[PDB]
């Protein structure tokens, strides 16, 4: 696997940011994880869903260089996001939602799962720490 760089165009949701890519605008799904949302009126604003929104803008909006890291399988789903690990100065985004107790580790689908040991590891320890979302 290998990183690239791309800019912030707008944080849309706390899984969920619109980048330049290779010049096209682009949004992207995060790769592996679950987190609150505020946008689907199926509920609406769930609980942490804020929140998580809040750590995902601050943190793609304060870097210096975003990069986006695709993983083996596929790279966009059937509604035409892009599916990657992103991250802010070297911080992977979609560990530091996990390891705040802010998201969970999806359903994993191979071969899209590289970093999925990785993440389980973040998610036990917040888990242990009752943080947020475990609270």
């Amino acid at each position: 696997l290998h990183k690239e760089p791309a800019t912030l165009i707008k944080a849309i949701d706390g899984d969920t940011v619109k980048l330049m890519y290779k010049g096209q605008p682009m949004t992207f799904r995060l790769l592996l994880v679950d987190t609150p949302e505020t946008k689907h009126p199926k509920k609406g604003v769930e609980k942490y869903g804020p929140e998580a929104s809040a750590f995902s803008k601050k943190m793609v909006e304060n870097a210096k260089k975003i990069e986006v890291e695709f993983d083996k399988g596929q790279r966009t789903d059937k509604y035409g996001r892009g599916l990657a690990y992103i991250y802010a100065d070297g911080k992977m985004v979609n560990e530091a939602l996990v390891r705040q107790g802010l998201a969970k580790v999806a359903y994993v689908y191979k071969p899209n799962n590289t970093h999925e040991q990785h993440l389980r590891k973040s998610e036990a320890q917040a888990k242990k720490e009752k943080l947020n979302i475990w609270s």
